[PDB]
């Protein structure tokens, strides 16, 4: 089968400040059951990642040679990597997660019936039949414990039918007789050609027999590499005796920890050993395309995020409910506005609140998008889909429906309850304008929080930007008294465009005076008797170009921010 | 030493829907080294909690008898409980955490020098000298690994000099030769009278010798209880043989898992065993005050939260910085307001924004308070302090300084930059009013989010309430057109009181007309020529009672909400 091999592996990590993890490991793997066993945080996951082509190639001083020839281009297609920290999506069922992996990472012509057959096979083999359709962990719903979740994580890669396999701590938290079941499964599979590579913590001596090739790492340096049955012989020759300890693994790990630095002494002793010579001799003897179409990747990512949204209420149902309640409350407060000395303040207040609420709502959904960062990274480097597919899928999942909906709710209730402009064109223009401001706010939210780690800083920055934009809306300050050298910032406010468009189609045919015919017989200034005078004092144009110009400014903002978000994703250091 | 004993322990957990965890355990502990070893999620933490008096006594059908006499009142004073999930505060150093525990849970007359001596002793013994003053984990700052963190958690109770000790999975993630160090320490201590009780996952056969009394739990039922050296004899008699397996613990746990339900068969076999008779025979043979003063508990909790705030920037430094920047920006935008046709809109906008920003800021700090819920619960049931002490400590830590500060910043910048009322009394009234609204918003935040689990729902509810309150502020809707049967809600708005008080001392001596002397020669209505006419149209009283009444309404809201928060804490199911 696959014969991975490496030569002079080294690595460095930037703390301008740099360190070395993994100092100079020289070794060969083989088809069968290979292993990496060493002290925690000594270089176990690091080496596994480096072998899996999952770290930035600005540190692997050295190489990797599959069967001699360099890493084939489909290497990430032909191998599975079981992560160490359970990147399984919490709001789905187990069977749906496995369906997801099977649908994306397998062939196309395979009938769905056979995919389900394989899924049931994995479900039985991993010991998951009871929780097969249960719900994985969530903050609201307590879910299956680590055992079932980790077995889910392992199944997600086991379903891929890989010809190479990688695992990082496959049994951490698995119960003693379920870890044994897992490893007996692995050993049974590792007799058909699959080259298994994994780390492990304190295996049982029964497990220890199953191994073929063993590798000890402690503080980067390679300590031993050879068959597990001769690990004992090596240490026995180098002045140690087995019989005192009964589980070889503990004898090995105690030797490392002292049961003039020792680690270097062990390293320089190994480099003097015959195994090293055999390693060097054979080593010198020896010397992206995705599976399924774009439409399919789009379909399946969109469906998964549909399921996630329906499963998560605090961003989907909570928003709709608070929107309905606010619509009703506002319909009650300002009910039946009067064309009177109060109508101007009332109308400006209503329009400003609708606009600013449409703006500030978008933060919740972008938080739900941000928390997917690590999951997305792991799914990408594992070769699921293209970046563009993930992007458009998330768009059609959340940004399209959950933001198009509240605007319809708000207009359909408020508009006729509050007695705004009574024609139809004004109704639909209000509806469309609210849609536009919602989408633009979402786009800015994405472009700010596309590629960020922590959700609290993203939220803080987003709220700061939105506050700065709404300060320029036009209600809080009369825009014609802002100084000359600061007015230019008025063009950068989404609420400005939205609120301006809303006022322009509302105030246009209005007059707020006791009797319009003979209220001008005493034509005092500072009167605002007609609506248009109020519109002018706020600095707004009157020909339809004012309204449509606001709309096109909003559309341009949408497109620009979406492209910026896509670029921040594409160039992100996806490692 | 202490001889805990129990009889007919049972428990139930409400899923109106109920289950049984821990079915009918009957057993004795003794001074020395006792243990609980059984399959994961089979009843190991549950029993330990029940013995530790840490579950609601609506399920312990049965009893616990220390040396025969019932549980003494200082039982939570004389025992330490090492939790399973690392409730150590992430933003402190290790030595400061241990100082905290030593200062609260030990005597008073002990000189601080000796407390530090004990701390160094524990630091050496637990293997923590290197990270003794490092920083525990944080999102912003990567921190010491679980090994060091778990040793910190264990030290926090080991410093108490307890005459009884409890541990739940003391070694999960500890390195093989550090787990061995921990357990050799425990065994060495368990020869001086301390009655150690702990669970464990897959101990080594070397460790297995150290035990004195063993206890196997699998699906609630008691499987075996007797010395670890005769556990083998029991199973050997009941048709099993040891030699096939080399680590007794794995032989035991494999027997449970099948290496006609078996679990009940084992239970009914045990109840027929001689050990059961000895247990029954001896069992039938056998048959809160805090340490330090209030001032001291207050001092130390306040100091710890001081350290936490300084260590956390996103709620302490970020707020001050954004406040300064907003102060400068607002000072620039409205610079030098004019008593002119725009002054009314400008002034109302500035005052409304200041008020609503003071209101909406309080959410961050209350989030930081909410995330302390589980930590507070664990520290209370462990007998650190009184509830009132924790409450007043958190108040003097966060609510006092971090909310008193921004108001001073805002007034000192904005007030003179924007040319508001130019006397001093108005300056200080604005300052005091902003302080009051800040405190009232914080109080409502606490009373809403005192005793809540998830931070996202608390934030959502809080923002909904704040939005509903500001809708009634007076800028967005003219309060005299709200219907009769909804006006009463105007008294429930903090922004209403704050904004009203701010407008009342500002608009009072003002007139917004071209030339005041002969602008009334054309006395048209809908003019708002003087400020007071604007004040009246908004429905505000003019005698000083308007201003002071707003202040007293705010003070009453503060007191009411603080008492409500304290009651929600006190009656909380602190188990
Ligand atoms: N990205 C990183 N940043 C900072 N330090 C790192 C980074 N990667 C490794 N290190 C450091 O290198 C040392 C070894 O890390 P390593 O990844 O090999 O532990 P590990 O293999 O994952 O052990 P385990 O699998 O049990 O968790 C660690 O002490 C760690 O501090
Ligand atoms: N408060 C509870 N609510 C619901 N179920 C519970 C509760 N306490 C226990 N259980 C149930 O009882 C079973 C056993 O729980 P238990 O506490 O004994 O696991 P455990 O001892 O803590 O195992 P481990 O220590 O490794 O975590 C679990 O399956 C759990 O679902
Ligand atoms: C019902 C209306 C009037 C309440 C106002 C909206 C807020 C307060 C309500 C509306 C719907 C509610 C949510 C409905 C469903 C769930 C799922 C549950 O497992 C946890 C609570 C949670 C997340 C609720 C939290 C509170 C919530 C968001
Ligand atoms: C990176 C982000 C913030 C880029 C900001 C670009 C925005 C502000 C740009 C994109 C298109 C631009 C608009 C293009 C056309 C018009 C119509 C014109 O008669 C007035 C200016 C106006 C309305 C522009 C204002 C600025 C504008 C809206
Ligand atoms: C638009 C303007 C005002 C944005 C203001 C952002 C400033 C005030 C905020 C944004 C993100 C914040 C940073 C977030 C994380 C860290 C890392 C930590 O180890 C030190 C504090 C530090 C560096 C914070 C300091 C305050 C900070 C820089
Ligand atoms: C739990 C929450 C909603 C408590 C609500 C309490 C509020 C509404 C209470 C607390 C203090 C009260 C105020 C105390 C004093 C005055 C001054 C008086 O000349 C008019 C009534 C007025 C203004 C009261 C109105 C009601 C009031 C504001
Ligand atoms: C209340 C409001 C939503 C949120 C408000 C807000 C929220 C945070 C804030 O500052 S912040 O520190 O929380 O970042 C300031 C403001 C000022 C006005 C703004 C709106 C007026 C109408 C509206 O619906």
């Amino acid at each position: 089968g696959a014969v991975l091999s490496f030569h002079n592996i080294c690595y460095r990590v930037k703390l301008p400040v740099e360190k070395e993890i993994l100092s100079n490991i020289n070794g060969i793997m083989k088809p069968g059951l290979n292993a990496i066993l060493g002290p925690t945080g000594g270089g176990k996951s690091s080496l596994l990642d480096v072998l899996a082509a999952r770290k930035d190639p600005s540190g692997l001083s050295g190489d990797v040679l599959i069967n001699g020839a360099p890493r084939p281009a489909n290497f990430k297609c032909n191998s599975g990597y079981v992560v160490q920290d359970d990147v399984v999506m919490g709001t789905l069922t187990v069977r749906e997660n496995l369906q997801f992996s099977a649908a994306l990472r397998l062939a196309t012509t395979m009938t769905n019936h056979e995919k389900n057959e394989r899924i049931n096979r994995v479900i039985q083999e991993l010991g998951l039949d009871k929780v097969a359709d249960s719900k994985v962990g969530t903050q609201f719903i307590r879910g299956v414990s680590g055992g079932e979740r980790k077995r889910t994580s392992i199944g997600m890669e086991l379903i891929t039918d890989p010809s190479i396999l990688f695992l990082d701590e496959p049994t951490t938290g698995l119960d003693s007789s379920t870890a044994n079941a897992v490893l007996l499964l692995l050993k049974r599979m590792s007799k058909q050609g699959r080259t298994i590579i994994f780390s492990i913590h304190q295996p049982r001596y029964s497990i220890f027999k199953l191994f073929d090739s063993l590798t000890l790492l402690a503080s980067g340096r390679l300590m031993f590499h050879g068959p597990a049955q001769e690990a004992l012989g090596y240490f026995e020759s180098a002045g140690y005796h087995c019989e005192a300890y009964n589980n070889p693994a503990d004898f090995f790990l105690d030797i490392i920890n002292g049961d003039k630095p020792l680690i270097e002494k062990l390293a320089e002793i190994y480099v003097n050993s015959s195994f090293y010579k055999e390693t060097k001799a054979e080593l010198h003897q020896l010397s992206i395309s995705y599976t399924t179409s774009f439409c399919h990747q789009l379909r399946w990512v969109s469906k998964r995020s549909f399921k996630n949204l329906l499963g998560n209420p605090q961003a989907s149902i909570a928003q709709i409910i608070v929107t309905v309640v606010l619509g009703l409350v506002i319909g009650a407060i300002y009910f039946g506005l009067k064309n009177d000395s109060t109508g101007i303040q009332n109308r400006a207040g209503v329009l400003f609140f609708l606009t600013t609420n449409q703006c500030f709502s978008s933060v919740s959904a972008v938080e739900l998008f941000v928390v997917e960062k690590k999951l997305f990274i792991h799914e990408y480097i594992s070769g699921y889909y293209r970046v563009s597919s993930y992007f458009l899928g998330k768009l059609l999942s959340d940004l399209l429906p959950m933001r198009m909906l509240p605007s319809i709710i708000f207009t359909c209730i408020v508009y006729f309850m509050l007695g705004l402009k009574p024609k139809a064109d004004a109704f639909f223009v209000m509806m469309f304008t609210l849609m536009m401001v919602a989408y633009s706010a979402s786009s800015m939210a994405l472009a700010i929080a596309a590629g960020q780690s922590v959700v609290s800083v993203a939220t803080l920055l987003m709220t700061i930007c939105f506050v700065f934009m709404m300060i320029f809306s036009g209600l809080l300050v009369n825009l014609t008294t802002i100084a000359s050298w600061l007015s230019w910032l008025q063009y950068f406010s989404i609420p400005r465009y939205g609120f301006t468009a809303l006022q322009h189609n509302e105030f246009l045919g209005q007059n707020f005076c006791p009797g319009l015919n003979a209220t001008g017989n005493n034509p005092c200034n500072y009167a605002t008797c007609t609506g248009e005078e109020y519109l002018v004092k706020q600095g707004i144009d009157l020909s339809p170009w004012g309204l449509w110009k606001n709309h096109v400014a909003l559309a341009c903002m949408i497109v620009i921010f979406l492209t910026i978000a896509y670029l921040k994703l594409l160039f992100l250091k996806k490692y």
